[PDB]
RNA sequence: ACAUAA
C-alpha cells in the first residue's frame, strides 16, 4: 500500500487482496470512495489487424444506494456517463500500449463503495495505470492522473462533488513521466486562456507525484512483464523496399493542391494496389497484413515529411489557414432554428426543438435506461449517419463515438446557454458530409441555429481542431520539431499526433479535448496549440456574425406556447378521465402536454400553435 | 430543381445541396415537409449470394413531428411505424435492380422538416427514386408513388393529415415507367370492388406524372451509371445443360400430386443433389454458387411451364381451386376466445384477449406518443415461431415480416370492430405450421376468434393469397401470357411473379398488399387478380360461416369484469398507501388494476371473477 | 392421448393435432392449463464442438403480457420467471442426449391456455419429455417430472397456485426410467432433513408413473429414431494410445498437492501440447475435434481413478474435507453492509442496501410491474465478471447463468429474511474471484453482510456443493461404486458427475439445486448427498459465527433514514410544482424520494443522512 | 441487422 498527498487530498493505492486472478487489480481509495480496477490480456494474438482495447466503467449504484429503480430492480444499459468515463480512461492509457500489441485486452473499474464527496472517475484513471502497472501487461511508464478546479479564483487539486458545482473549470489532466500530457479534457464556464494554461501546469506537477508513488508500489512488488508471442509491426527492411517502390508516386500525390477528400484517397489507393502487388513478389513469405502496414507507415512518413520540410499540407494551406467556411441559417420554416454550416468538405445540419420543461426529467425513476437531467435544461443530440462517409452501416443505436462527440459539442455550448429559459432546448447536430472536425463543427453549426431559433445565448461559440506533426529521435523519442496545424482534414488526423478540438467564444475557452497518440507530448506544445487556436476561432466567428450577429428578437412565430386552461372541480373526472386516461390520450394523438398545476388549473404546452388549435377544440368539447 | 404537380398538390425535387458525399441523394418536398433520402452501394461484391438492399427510414419525433424522440434511440430503437415505412419503400425500389446485382446498399431517409400536414412517407419512396436515379448504383427507371385517398366520394392524391382521418380508403401505389404497378399497399374501410379498382387506376395515372419530372431531374443532371465488377447471374451454358440433366426428373416431381410441402421439398432436393454434382465435373472452373442458383433457375422454369402450358398446378388442382379449409372454435376454455384455421398446410392458432382500457397506453409521454394509440383499442400480434416450418431460430424479438403481416392482418380485420367496446381486445396470432399465406389466414382465423370471443364485428373477414405465373418476351420484355392462381401454396410463392394478399367481407375490401416480384405488371393484370380474389373469398366465408357464423350472444362467464368500488375519504390514505403502494401490491399479487375515478370512486378491472373475489376480500379488509 | 393419474390430479397427453412439421410435438394438460411443447434437430451437425441445446420456455400473456414496445426492448422482455423455467427443462433433459450428438437443437414452450390454477412450468417439462420422445431426435428415455409441497405436513404432488401459497417445500423432481433423479429443484422454509429427504422419495414414485404414460403413449403412436450421420465421440483405439502417452505425466500433476488453480490447469496444458503434437503424426486422417477430445477423455479417466482408487483429492483433502474459509465484515465505511468470504480460490465480496419500500419492488408501469415483485422485499442481484477467471467478456445484461445463481442464492436466504423489515433489501454478490461454488459462496457472504448491516435475520445461512465419482461399467450402465466429495473445486466438477448445491440453517434445509450430469443417479446416493452435506454445513457455520455470530444491534448511523414533512395546502401546489415536477426534480439531483402518504404530509426516504441534508435544505427554501 | 418455399 502507498498513500500519495496532493494538497489536503490523499491518494490510497493498494493491489494483493482483491480479485487475484487478474492479470493486474488495484484498488484506489480517496476518503471513503473505493475503486477497483483489474486489467486481463490475452496471450494469444488477435485475429483483428489492430489492438483491442476496451474500457469498461460501471457505475453501479448499489456502491451509492441507488441502484435498483426500474421495475427488474436492476441496471439496463450503460448510461451516459459510464459510457463518457470509459473513453477518458480509455484516452488515458492507450496511448501507451507498445506498438504492435494485437491482443485482446479489457480493463473493467469496479465501484466498490462511493461516500458522494469524493468523485470515482479521476480514481479508476489512477487505478487503471495500477492495474496495468503491477500486471505483467506489457504497458509503458505509469500515469497520474488528477481533476483541477476553480473555486474563487484558487486551484483545487481533485475537488469534491460540493466544490465541482461552484467550480468554473473542470479540467481533468493525465500525465506521463517526465511531465508529459497524455489527456487533457476540460469544460471551462468561459475562462480567460491564461487562466485556462496556469491549471494545466498545475495538474500536470500533480500528477508526477502520483507517478512517484505508483514507481514506488511498483518497486516493491516486483513486476515482470511477460513477454508477447509477437509485436506486430512490419519488418525493417520491407518498409524501405516499400519506401523505394512508392515515395515519388506519394509525393506526387501529397503535393497535387487540386485533389478533394475523394479523388486524393483515390490516388493513394491506385498506388497501394500497385506496390501491395510487387511487395508480394519480393516477400512471399510476409505476412498479408505486415504488407498493407508497411504501405500505411511509408505513406504516413511521406506525407509527414512534406509538412516538416516544406511547411505546405497536402490541400496547399499553410500551418495556420482555415478551410473555407460558410454558414447560412433558417433552412426550413417549420424548424423551431436551423442552420447549415460547412467547413472545408464537412457539412453539419444543427436543428433547435423546443420541448416541454416536463420532458427533460428522464431518470432513473422515470425509466429503466435514461439517468440524469441537464442543469440547465439544454441537450445535445450528436448524429455521424453512414453515408457522411458514403459507407454502409448500422443506424440503430449511437456509437461511443457519437455520444463523446455530442458531450464536447454540448459542453462547448454549454456556458452561454441562457438560465431559466421557459422551454428544453433539445440541439440535434447531424453529420450530412465529414472530413474534418464535425464535432467542432457541431459547436459552431449550433451556436449558429440558437440564435436563429431566438435563444438569447450570451455570445456566438466556434470550435477548431489543431493538429500536430513531430519529428521524434528515433532512439531517444524527444521532439526535435514540429508543426501545429490548424484545422486539420481527416488525412492530417489519420496521419497526425493529436487532435486538439477546442472550442469558445471570442473571449474564452469552454470547452477541450485533446486526442493525442503520442505516448505524451510536452506542456509547450499544448500551450502553443490554445494559443494558434484562439487566432482560428476569432477569424471563424468573423465569418459566422456575417451571417447572423445577434439571436432573432424573439422565437418564430410557428414555435410552441405554453398557457394554461381552467376546468371545475365538477368537470375534473370526465376531462382528466379514469385514472388519467383522457389526458394521457389526448396528448398522445395531439402532440401536447397537460400538467396539473392547482385544483384547477391545467398547463398545456403545444409545440406549435396549431398543436394547441387540435386540443383547445378536444378540451372545449370534453368540458361541455 | 424540379416542380411536379399532381393536382393541387406539388412535389420539389433537388439534390446536389446536402450530403454530397453519398452515391446518390435527394430532397423531395411538399409544403414544408422536407425528407432527404441518400443511397450508397458498395463496389466491392458481396459474399451473401444475394442482393443485400436494407432500407432504414428514421423520424425524429413522434405524432406527426411533435414530439422528440431521436434523442432516445440509443435505448428506445425504432418504432413500429418507421418498420412498415421501410418495409413499403423496400418492396418499391427492390424490384427494379438488376439480377445478379450482389453489392452491399443502404437506403437511409432523414426527415429534415414535418409540418404535420404533409406525410412524409410518400416523399420518402419518391426521394429513394430520385436518389437512386442520380445516383450511378444501377437501377431501372425511375418510380413514383402516391397516396390516394377516397373523401366524400372523391378520389384525392397525396391526402394531408386531416383529409386521412375521414378517409374510407387509404392506398399507396408505386408506378414504374409505361403505367406498369410495382408495389401496391391499402387498407379500406370495407369499400366496393370497383370503387377500389377506380382509385388505383387514378394512382398509377399520377406516378406517371412524377416519373416524368424526374426523367427531366436526371437528364439535366446528366447521370452515368456504374459497371459493376460481376453480374452473378448463371451462364447460358451451364443452365441450359442443367436443363438437359434435370428437366424431365423436375417435371415427374411437380406433377406428382401426392405430394405434401415436405415431400415434394425432400424430392427436388434428391434431384438437386444428384445433378449438382454432375454440374462440377463438365464446369469445373465454375463458380460454387453458380452452380446452385442454376439448378434453381432451371427448376422455376421446369415449375412454371407446367402452369403456363397444362393450367394444373404442381398439387393438383387448377387455377382457382383453393385448398382444403377446416375450422373450429372455443378449444380451451380459459382462454376468451380461440380459433383453430386450416389451409391446406397452414395451421394458425388465434386467441381473443380482453384487457382494460387502460392497458393501452404506456404512462409515460414519450414512449406512449412512440407506439401510438390504436384508434378503436384493437390490435393484432402475429408471431412466426422456428418450429411451423420445422426450423431452428431466435425466439425473442419480432423480424420485419411479422411486424408486417401483423399489420396487415390488424388491417384486414379493423373496419368490421365494433366501436366503444368496453375493453381493449388483442387478437395473438400463432402460426403453428406454415405452407403458405398465413397472414391471410389470421384474418380468418382472427374473424373466427372474434365471434367466438363475444365481440360483435359487424361482418366476418377472410384472406386469400393470389399468384401469378408470366411468360415474357427475353428481349421485349411485354407480358405474352399470364396466369392467375388462387389460394398459392409456398413454392407458388417462390417460384411465381406476385404474392397479392387480398382481404375483406362478402361486400367490399379491407385490405391488400402486393409483393410483385417483377418489374412492374400490367394494371389489367391487377384488376383480374381483384376479382380472382373476391370469388375465393367468398368460398372461404361459407365454409368459415358453418363453423360459427354471427357472434356469440354474450361473452364467456369467466371474462374480464369491471366494478366500481366506494371508499370514503378517510379510509382513502390507507387504501391506496403511501404513493399507491397498496394498489400496486394488489395489482401484482391479484392481476386487477385500480384506477381512480373520483374522490369517492376506484375502478377495479380483473381478469377473471376469481381475480374481481380476491381483489375484493383485499378490498374489505383493508377497509 | 393418455391420461395419467397422480393422486388427485390428472394429467392429459396428446399429440399429432398441432404443430405437425415440427420434429416432434405435443400437448400437457393439466386442469385447464394446456403447454404445447415442439421439438426440432438439425440433421446437419453443427459447428461448434458440443450439443447446442436451447430450451426457450415464452409466457404468451401475463395477465395480458402484449409485446414489448421496440425490437431492442423485446430481447429484454423475457422475464426472469422464463428464464429460470428454461434452465430447468435444460437440466431436466439434456443429460439423456447421447454423447457427440453435436446438432442445433432448439425446445420450445407454448402456453396455450392458463387456468390459474394448475401450474404450467411442470407439464412444460413433461411437454418436453413427450415432444423428444414421440420425435425422432435419439433421447435416452422419457422422463417424468413433479412438483411436491407439504401443506400442514402432507405431501402434494403438483399443488396448485393456492396451495403452495401456503407449502414449506417448492421441490421439483424429474426422474428417469427405473427411479433415476435427472433434476433436483428445491426451495424449502427451513425445513427437516428427513421431512425434506421424504418428499424427494414421493416424488420419484410419481414421476415413474408419469413415465409409464409417456412410453404407452410411444408404443401406441409407433416412434422410429433418425440415424444421426455420424456421433462424436473419440474412436476406442486413439483414445487408448493417448493414455499410453499421457497416463503418467497426468497422474503426477494429479497427485502434486502444491498445484493451485492456475498451475494445474498449466501443467495439464502442457502435456495436451505435446501429446496432441505426436497424436496427429499417428493418427493424420484423425478429426481435429477428434484429438482434443482424446486427451480430454484421458485426463478425466486419469483424474477421477485417483479418487476412487485412493480416496484422497488433486489437493490433497480427504472425501469429506472442506477448503480454507475465511470472512471479513464492514470493509467500507459507507456501504451499508459488506462481508468478503473467501472459500478456497473462490472469493465473493457481497453488498447489502437498502432502500425504500416504493422505490425498491414497484415501477411506474403496471404492465410491466407484473413478475417483478418481491415478497419480503428482498433480492438477491448475483454478478460473475469475467476478470473473476481471468477472462475477457461483455459485461452488459446478465446471462442466464447469472440469473440463475442469483436466484438460487436468494431462495438460500429466502427463509431466514425477516417480515415487515422498514426498508427494500437488497443483496449484490460480486464474485471475484471463482474456484468453485460461487453462488453458494454468495449465500455464506449474502449471511454475513445481512448480520453486518443489522438485518435481524432468524439464523446463519451456509450452502455448499457436493460432487460425486462413479465407476461405471458399460455393459450393464450401473453404478458400481461412488464417492461423494465436499466442497468441490472446479476441476471436480468439470470432470464429475453432478454439481449438488445445497444450503441451510444449522437446523434446517432452505435451498437445493442438483445439477446432474449422469443420465440419473440412485436416490441413495442423492440422500447420503444430503447428509453429508449437513456435515461440512455446520462447519462452515462455525467458522462464519467467529467472524460474526449476531445481527448488529442497530443499522449503521450513516444509513438510510425516514421520517415525514408537513406541507400545508397552501404551499402543496408550490411545493410538489406542476405535475409533480419540482419533486421529480429533486428525487433527480439527490437520491431523495418524496412519497406523498397523505393529504398535508409527505413521507422523504433519504438513502444517506447527508443526502437528507441537501434534501431539507431543498424543501426549507421551497417552503419560504 | 436486411431479403428469404412465409
Amino acid at each position: 500500500a502507498v498513500a500519495v498527498d496532493l494538497g489536503n487530498r490523499k491518494l490510497e493505492i493498494s493491489s494483493g487482496k482483491l480479485a487475484r486472478f487478474a492479470d493486474g487489480s488495484a484498488v484506489v481509495q480517496s476518503g471513503d470512495t473505493a475503486v477497483m480496477v483489474t486489467a486481463v490480456s490475452k496471450t494469444k494474438p488477435s485475429p483483428s489487424q489492430f489492438m483491442p482495447l476496451v474500457v469498461d466503467y460501471r457505475q453501479k449504484a448499489a456502491a451509492a444506494g441507488r441502484i435498483p429503480t426500474n421495475y427488474l430492480r436492476r441496471e439496463i444499459g450503460t448510461s451516459d456517463k459510464e459510457i463518457l468515463t470509459s473513453r477518458i480512461i480509455d484516452r488515458s492509457i492507450r496511448p501507451l500500449f507498445p506498438a504492435g500489441y494485437f491482443y485482446d485486452t479489457q480493463v473493467l473499474c469496479n465501484l466498490l463503495a462511493v461516500d458522494g464527496v469524493n468523485e470515482p472517475d479521476v480514481l479508476a484513471i489512477n487505478g487503471a495505470s495500477v492495474a496495468l502497472s503491477l500486471s505483467d501487461i506489457p504497458w509503458n511508464g505509469p500515469v497520474g492522473a488528477v481533476r483541477i478546479g476553480i473555486i474563487d479564483g484558487e486551484y483545487v487539486v481533485n475537488p469534491t462533488r460540493k466544490e465541482m458545482s461552484s467550480s468554473t473549470l473542470n479540467l481533468v489532466v493525465a500525465g506521463a513521466p517526465k511531465s508529459q500530457i497524455v489527456m487533457l479534457e476540460a469544460s471551462a464556464e468561459n475562462i480567460l486562456q491564461q487562466d485556462f494554461c496556469h491549471a494545466i501546469k498545475v495538474g500536470v506537477k500533480y500528477t508526477q507525484q502520483i507517478i512517484q508513488g505508483i514507481q514506488q508500489l511498483v518497486k516493491e512488488t516486483g513486476v515482470t512483464k511477460r513477454t508477447p508471442q509477437k509485436l506486430f509491426t512490419p519488418s525493417p527492411e520491407i518498409v524501405k523496399y516499400t519506401h523505394k517502390l512508392a515515395m515519388e508516386r506519394l509525393y506526387a500525390v501529397f503535393t497535387d493542391y487540386e485533389h478533394d477528400k475523394v479523388s486524393r484517397d483515390e490516388a493513394v489507393n491506385k498506388i497501394r494496389l500497385d506496390t501491395e502487388e510487387q511487395l508480394k513478389e519480393k516477400f512471399p513469405e510476409a505476412d498479408p497484413y505486415e504488407i498493407i502496414e508497411s504501405f500505411n507507415v511509408v505513406a504516413k512518413e511521406v506525407f509527414r515529411s512534406i509538412v516538416l520540410n516544406e511547411y505546405k499540407r497536402c490541400d496547399g494551406r499553410d500551418l495556420t489557414s482555415l478551410r473555407n467556411v460558410s454558414c447560412e441559417v433558417d433552412m426550413f420554416k417549420t424548424l423551431h432554428g436551423s442552420a447549415l454550416f460547412q467547413r472545408g468538405q464537412t457539412q453539419v445540419l444543427c436543428t433547435v426543438t423546443f420541448d416541454s420543461l416536463e420532458s427533460g426529467i428522464k431518470s432513473d425513476q422515470v425509466i429503466t435506461a435514461i439517468n440524469g437531467i441537464k442543469d440547465k435544461n439544454f441537450m445535445l443530440h450528436y448524429e455521424f449517419p453512414p453515408y457522411a462517409t458514403n459507407e454502409i452501416g448500422k443506424v440503430t443505436g449511437l456509437n461511443r463515438r457519437e455520444l463523446g462527440h455530442g458531450a464536447l459539442a454540448e459542453k462547448a455550448l454549454y456556458p452561454v446557454i441562457p438560465r431559466d429559459f421557459p422551454f428544453t432546448i433539445r440541439v440535434t447536430s447531424e453529420v450530412l458530409e465529414s472530413n474534418g472536425s464535425s464535432s467542432m463543427a457541431s459547436a459552431c453549426g449550433g451556436s449558429l441555429a440558437l440564435m436563429d431559433s431566438g435563444v438569447p445565448i450570451s455570445s456566438a461559440v466556434a470550435g477548431v481542431a489543431i493538429g500536430l506533426v513531430t519529428k521524434t529521435d528515433p532512439e531517444k523519442g524527444e521532439i526535435e520539431d514540429y508543426r501545429l496545424l490548424t484545422d486539420i482534414l481527416g488525412i492530417e488526423d489519420y496521419n497526425g499526433d493529436m487532435d486538439f478540438k477546442i472550442a469558445g467564444t471570442n473571449k474564452g475557452i469552454t470547452a477541450l479535448q485533446a486526442d493525442i497518440k503520442l505516448p505524451g507530448i510536452p506542456i509547450k506544445i499544448v500551450m502553443e496549440a490554445i494559443q494558434q487556436a484562439s487566432v482560428a476561432k476569432k477569424e471563424i466567428l468573423q465569418i459566422m456574425n456575417k451571417t447572423i450577429s445577434k439571436p432573432r428578437a424573439s422565437r418564430k412565430e410557428n414555435g410552441p406556447v405554453v398557457e394554461t386552461v381552467q376546468v371545475p372541480l365538477s368537470k375534473r373526472a370526465k376531462f382528466v378521465g379514469p385514472g388519467g386516461y383522457n389526458l394521457k390520450k389526448l396528448q398522445a394523438e395531439t402532440g401536447v402536454t397537460i400538467s396539473q398545476v392547482d385544483e384547477e388549473t391545467f398547463s398545456v404546452f403545444a409545440p406549435t400553435p396549431s398543436a394547441m388549435h387540435e386540443a383547445r377544440d378536444f378540451i372545449t368539447e370534453i368540458c361541455k
